[PDB]
């Protein structure tokens, strides 16, 4: 599934489940 980083430190897109869970991370930590 496609999902958008819209968060208040990225603003990004990305085409892949994956690469926003990976991501995601550095928005946790
Ligand atoms: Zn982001």
């Amino acid at each position: 599934m496609v999902y958008v980083c819209h968060f208040e430190n990225c603003g990004r897109s990305f085409n892949d489940r994956r690469k926003l869970n990976r991501h995601k991370k550095i928005h946790t930590g």
